């Protein structure tokens, strides 16, 4: 008698418990991701879905889900969902902005600093015993990295996470440039940031941070010609999506010294293995953990629940991504 | 006819070249550190020394250096120099403050973030191919770390580097507490920082950063009872000196979950190997590279040269650490 939601992953219990008050809830509890054929089977009679970036919510899913009215992504990105087709069908799509902004902006800085200061390579040198075995405490030319103070940070995608990365950069006294679809004077005045065309941001920055969604417009925007514009001392950080960067071109740039290093949280396929990329000591790698804090987790689970419960009550969900759907079908289950 | 300086390491050429205009210069150029017996031989007829933290400038060095009038440490720390004995003897001692503040404060944040967000462990997971081999792109419970935003940072040693770490923490919207020998209202008002007794800082902080010199008073100040006061979710960062922390107690704290993790740039002996410490995935380790930026390097070399040249000219050196020596012997060579 309650509407039915399938949750494709073991998200925090707080969100599951909130949903159990208002829905019949099914939760995929396994460590492994749900196989595609099982996803298609399980959506047969669901009114709602909570999905991860690992599930491709495309036309084929919709065709196999005739009761589905709302998809809540447990993520701020939604490049895994065919939102135009959802809108067509009157299906509401929600995401999780804001509650993971600080985690991801912190992780961008974690990657920036780790890459700039040789933290991963340094740790291996110590931890392996090589430092002790070689017998040399310190040398003035070892492990030299790059300053941030007074340097220019270039933020590609000046949204929630991009602005939060700029806020952190102000603590390092950085000159802040950004490229975005829009220009925002509030954030400009609060942070001292300045808009420039993309190729100017790439030419003038000491650190380039990617914080855009994946769309047709941002696919491979960091390509071979764009990388050639960057400084040979510059560090690239990708916390956005893997396919914003042409990895083949990035490998060439790193090997040939077109840029100095890269910190990457996201990859063209996940999981990822690339022997050539992974052989480089001027890259730092993390497995798509930008939003991985206990608190962001929990807050994302609450927010997915709030969206689905608002929808049940005939309210517009607070983090609806496809507002055009409202005029197509009003909220609620039938 | 020019005074003679021995430089114990291959510091940047800019500083060497400045000194060659005014001194007969000898530079130890080898990768390895100068052996103790060679140090004692080489100081026999020097008027000045430029030393690294690796050289122990103690009474025995002074007794073997009868012309020595000034020691310029290529470091801000000077726990490797017996400054009281230098003063006694009329020997000026200088260091390198300021020019390495931003490098070291950046590295403190590099270690804080790497430890809080599992950057080293994450990189090994990806780079080794384990992420790919296990076949799972992402899991909501994997690699969960700690937020900074709104959290409390406790700075032990509120000097040049400690205040610069607080400046960076303001970009993360942190509540800033500090313990120091003094209280500083300027920095309090600029950064919103508040003084507290040491044990209160340890109890109330989510991140504890050590930025004190090594002195009799700070030796093993982070001991077993102090570690027990910390939060089980708290992260410790040591960019100060290894002997500020009782490593045996720190290992117990990390294994027993008294604190959540530690980022360490400095060790009780350097180089260092500790199999038990190095087996822990909740530690991040770097080989005393806090000041290792190209620019800090260069600026340290210039500053050592400026000190020795000012002294030659009968001027008080700009970063003299033992001001009492001035009344003992005026500056210059004879
Ligand atoms: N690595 C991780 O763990 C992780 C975690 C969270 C998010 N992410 C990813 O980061 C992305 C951004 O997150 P967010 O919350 O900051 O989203 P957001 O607030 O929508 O910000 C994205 C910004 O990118 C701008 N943008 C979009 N298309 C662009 C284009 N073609 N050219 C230039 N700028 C463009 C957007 O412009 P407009 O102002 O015109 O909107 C917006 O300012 C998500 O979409 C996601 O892919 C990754
Ligand atoms: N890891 C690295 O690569 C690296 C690089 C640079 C420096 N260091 C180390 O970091 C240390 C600090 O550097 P810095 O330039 O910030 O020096 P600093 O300006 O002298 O600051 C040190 C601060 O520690 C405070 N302090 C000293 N003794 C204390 C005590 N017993 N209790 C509480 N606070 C005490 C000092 O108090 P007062 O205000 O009363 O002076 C001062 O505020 C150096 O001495 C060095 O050991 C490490």
């Amino acid at each position: 008698m309650k509407p039915k939601v399938f949750i494709t992953r073991a998200i925090p219990e707080n969100g599951i418990n909130m949903l159990e008050e208002e829905f019949e809830v099914e939760v995929w509890e396994e460590e492994r991701e749900i196989p595609r054929e099982k996803l298609l089977e399980k959506v047969k009679d669901v009114d709602a879905l909570v999905t991860m970036l690992s599930e491709r919510i495309d036309q084929e899913v919709f065709e196999n889900a005739p009761r589905l009215r709302i998809v809540a992504n447990y993520a701020v990105g939604y490049d895994n969902i065919d939102v135009e087709e959802a809108t067509r069908r009157g299906i509401y799509v929600t995401n999780t902005p804001d509650v993971l902004t600080n985690a991801t902006a912190d992780h961008a800085f974690a990657l920036l600093l780790a890459t700039a200061r040789h933290v991963v390579k340094g740790d291996k040198f110590v931890r392996s015993g090589e430092w002790k075995r070689k017998g040399i405490a310190w040398h003035p030319k070892w492990f030299l990295g790059y300053e941030l103070y007074g340097k220019t940070i270039g933020i590609v995608g000046f949204g929630r996470i991009g602005q939060a990365i700029a806020r952190r950069a102000k603590g390092f006294n950085m000159r802040i440039l950004y490229y975005s679809r829009t220009r925002k004077s509030q954030a400009e005045k609060e942070l001292g940031a300045e808009y420039r065309p993309l190729e100017e941001v790439l030419k003038e920055s000491d650190f380039v941070i990617l914080a855009v969604p994946l769309t047709k417009e941002t696919m491979y925007m960091i390509n071979e010609e764009r990388l050639k514009l960057m400084k040979p001392t510059a560090i690239l950080v990708n916390i956005a999506r893997g396919k914003v960067v042409d990895t083949k071109a990035l490998i060439k740039a790193l090997k040939e010294g077109w840029i100095a290093g890269a910190g990457l949280d996201v990859f063209e396929e996940e999981p990822y293995y690339n022997e050539e990329l992974f052989s480089l000591d001027n890259v730092v790698l993390t497995p798509h953990i930008g939003s991985a804090t206990f608190e962001a987790r929990e807050a994302m689970a609450e927010l997915v629940a709030r969206n689905l419960i608002a929808f049940k009550r005939g309210e517009i969900p607070p983090t609806l991504v496809n507002k055009e759907v409202i005029k197509i079908r009003k909220p609620g289950f039938n």
